[PDB]
């Protein structure tokens, strides 16, 4: 259903559809008339010896060519601006689409399918160029070249249409093999993509443990598979290549055969055989053209596949359900009310997990490595919706709350840390863009990026590598604290006055003045309180801090 | 130069070449014959009216064409795999050596600067096609055809002489615009593909603050650029196709012109003229189809150009001298003697450093963040060449090392952690994939990565999401400890049974029992010694200990 949407790319772009047909329409009918040339030459001219008329009807048409090429200059430069923004038009829409899709998507696939994915329109744009339409265009009015054939005479008409039906038969016999070797083609590269980009994003680790031997191995395994499919596509397109030129070939000689035969018996003369032969190239050479793209234009159309096959999944937003005037602020209790999530379909994480967060205090959870923290620190960030319960905010249920204030007014430090390629005010001004330069300051003092900064050459200005490459691991937490800072959340998650602070710690010496502590254990809330409360009961966190300690 | 590069490709090569000549030259001879037929058409069956003759004409001239398109077919299935060989060969050589560049390169360019260089190989595959290198061997043959065309009649071959040479002063001109335009569009590519990959890879962060339209207007800007590029290219094609036709159009006019001038005079016939103007098909038609082909060529030699730039950079064992014996133990005293380093052309990181680690004792750097102490650790890795210094292992230069001893004998597990995507024992044994399972078993144990592990569906075969996303951030860091522990190094370094340990701390509160602790101030050594000592010294470590805890 691709084909509907690129359709409704060209509804705005009506007005070059006409131009450009009407040029089609002079450019064939201009060609129509010159092909009669070789007639006028033979039948003529040189029978008569008439030599001044040879001469003005020769410049004559050569006058008339010459319009052909200034109408297919115009057709082509159409063509070509139509393709250009078709092929925009696609790529923005994929792109928009893609960014929006939900975390499940980004942790499924990987990076080198989509962005092969992606880079996978070239070949759209290869087959809406203005060279590959123009032919399109050709093969649909050569039925004015062959109304015009069948006039001059029924029998080779008849024959050019035997070998259009021999054309059309390969097609149909050809079209399935051909875009099968194409998609197991792309599908390779796609492959390839990601492994080439998981070993240049890791090129620091093998090189550390000396895995390039290893790496090369894989990588040339994976282009060996490459190439087998590239040489089975090429064996396809080298034995349709071979049928065409057999069909052609032998339409000719058969259709020269047949003229001479008719010219013998003089149902015809040499001159009109000679005309017929040459009105041919209007009538079954844009077909042979076609016939010869028939790979390009199959790549093409499974790239598009691809491309929606992406575009139907369902984003972040298709998937809410509601939205009120609960945007006001999510200043209140965080209350996590029997709520289950598993990842995927794998054991479940949490298990009946309730706990209740006052507002604007700072609480702490704990608990083993892998307990499930980060996950819940996700689930109130709605990166993940709980398989069943709900997170009630100030008494409102969390999915009836816009998207947009959730990942506003909540902010998420996690050591995940990422650094975009660009300056050091750019990576603050993430998403929170059009603040002045005091703001910033004031966050980069408190999260203590300051002097870093104002060390740098350029201050708040200095341009950083892509991942932060620039920057010390140390520096670079600082700065997701300051840019989470800048968001000035109602709710603010941390790892390791009115505002609420939850601290995910994996050390339990960290957190003692917490006003209250919740520890995780096997999915659940087991035990909740102030340190001292905690210690005193002598429960499970009582056996972490005498085992630690 | 790249020439001398598939030079040396296609040496192994000379039995594929050979008889893709001789099948080459007896195509060419076999459609030199078939211009013959055209002119008997018209001279001897026509005229004189013979009904079998041309029956038995006929036959044998599409007996002729059928050995013709055979022969066509088995020299297609040559090249095609001549041309998959060449671009095997050309990708695996810029892989090999793109993986053993210095961190220089891979601190400096982009993930996807570089993985838009190697998927724009491409179009060197597509030039060095089955349909694309045969023209060029019709091209270098048509001089057979040339001679016939001369020998057939003089003026009509200079006719054609003068439009080859036309052919020539067009393909010149257009040369270089060409090239510029194919460059510009494949750096504009580059960039835009650094994007999508920097844009996918932090797509949770962009969630997190909202960015989607940001990064939507960022990502917009470049397709745009791209864009332009493409329509200047394309404008270009253009200009040159229509000069082409309007060349090759003309020139068949005034060929035919000329050849009923000819007939007139007396000069030929014209069954003559018609096999003169059929032969042109093997010395125009190649020549024309050539001079179509140049965008092909052009944005092939840009991209291998693009690729040779990257393969002439020296790899890490180039920069180093000699691979001295007698060193395969690396046990001795870590000395850094009047160390200096700086990145790049920035300020220097570490100045004058001064200071020895003790054989199979655990040491720990400290101070404040940005001090130079990862890049301590990544000097002893000699991930990087320390300027005006030397870094002395036992008694020897850490230069005049083995480099693969010394990544396989130092271990260094830092605050990134990268998990490839594959099974647990395949992540644990990257670079030493030859190990038993007690030993990975062992080296989980002392990790503690074994009893998460063991909890998994798969135990030590659960396939691990790319970037280790299947697991925790806790857990991730456990398995690179296992990993680096695999390696029974001599010296290990630790980001926080002679082994040395040093361990890099930013937290004085967990180093107290360390045997010397390393203070870097001012990017060289202040206080050294043990933790009793710099306390009793009252220096900027006691400072440091007063101000926490
Ligand atoms: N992206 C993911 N896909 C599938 N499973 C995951 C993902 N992230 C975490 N998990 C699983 O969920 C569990 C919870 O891990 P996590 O909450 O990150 O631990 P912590 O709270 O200690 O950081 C882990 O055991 C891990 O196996
Ligand atoms: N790859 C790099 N390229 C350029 N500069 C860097 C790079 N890595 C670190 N630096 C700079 O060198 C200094 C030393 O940082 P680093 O030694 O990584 O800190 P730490 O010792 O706390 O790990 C930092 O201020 C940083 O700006």
């Amino acid at each position: 259903n691709m084909m509907v949407k690129f359709a409704g790319f060209l509804k705005p772009l009506k007005k070059t559809v006409l131009c450009i047909f009407l040029a089609s329409l002079l450019y064939t009918a201009l060609g129509i008339a010159g092909s009669f040339y070789i007639k006028f030459l033979f039948d003529d001219l040189i029978k008569f010896e008439k030599l001044n008329d040879l001469h003005i009807i020769s410049a004559g048409f050569a006058v008339i060519f010459l319009l052909q090429i200034f109408l297919n200059y115009y057709r082509s430069i159409l063509v070509t601006k139509l393709g250009m923004s078709i092929d925009k038009s696609i790529m923005m829409e994929y792109y928009s689409h893609v960014l929006k899709l939900p975390m499940n998507f980004f942790n499924s696939r990987k990076v080198g399918e989509i962005i092969s994915r992606f880079m996978d329109a070239s070949k759209i744009r290869q087959a809406i160029s203005g060279a590959t339409l123009t032919i399109m265009i050709d093969t649909i009015m050569a039925v004015i070249g062959g109304i015009l054939l069948y006039i001059q005479n029924s029998s080779l008409f008849f024959i050019s249409f035997i070998i259009i039906l021999l054309y059309g038969i390969i097609v149909t016999v050809f079209n399935k093999p051909i875009q099968n070797a194409n998609r197991q083609i792309m599908e390779d590269n796609a492959k390839l993509t990601s492994a080439l980009v998981e070993s240049v994003k890791g090129i620091e680790t093998i090189k550390s443990f000396g895995a390039e031997e290893q790496t090369e191995k894989s990588t040339r395994d994976k282009i060996e598979t490459v190439m087998k499919s590239s040489f089975k596509e090429g064996m396809l397109y080298i034995n349709l290549s071979s049928l065409t030129g057999i069909v052609a070939g032998l339409g000719g000689i058969v259709i020269l055969w047949a003229g001479a035969y008719n010219v013998i018996k003089g149902n015809m003369s040499g001159g009109q055989l000679l005309a017929f032969n040459a009105l041919l190239a209007y009538f079954l050479t844009p077909v042979k053209n076609l016939i010869d793209l028939q790979p390009l234009i199959q790549t093409a159309v499974v790239a598009s596949n691809r491309l929606g096959e992406i575009l139907e999944l369902a984003t972040e937003k298709e998937l809410r359900e509601d939205s009120d005037d609960f945007v006001i602020s999510l200043k209140g209790d965080i209350e996590f009310r029997n709520v289950d999530f598993r990842y995927g379909l794998r054991k479940p994480v949490l298990k009946n997990i309730n706990l209740t967060i006052p507002k604007g205090k700072t609480v702490a959870i704990v608990g083993e490595s892998g307990s499930g923290k980060t996950t819940l620190a996700k689930l109130l960030m709605n990166f993940y919706s709980p398989e069943k319960g709900d997170i009630l905010i100030n008494g409102h249920s969390i999915k009836n709350i816009s998207l947009e204030l959730i990942r506003k007014k909540i902010a998420f430090v996690s050591q995940d840390v990422f650094i975009f390629s660009g300056t050091v005010k750019e990576n603050l001004c993430l998403g929170n863009e059009n603040v002045d330069m005091d703001e910033i300051i004031k966050a980069a003092k408190m999260a203590n990026a300051h002097d870093f900064i104002e060390k740098l050459p350029l201050k708040y200005d200095t341009f950083l590598n892509e991942s932060g490459a620039n920057l010390s691991e140390g520096q670079k937490q600082r700065l997701a604290i300051a840019r989470a800072l800048l968001k000035k959340p109602d709710i603010l998650i941390l790892d390791e006055d009115d505002v609420t602070v939850i601290i995910i710690a994996h050390r339990l010496s960290t957190i003692v003045n917490c006003d209250k502590i919740y520890l995780l254990k096997d999915g659940e809330i087991v035990e909740s309180g102030s340190h001292t409360e905690l210690i005193a009961l002598k429960g499970c966190y009582f056996k972490m801090w005498k085992q630690t300690e």
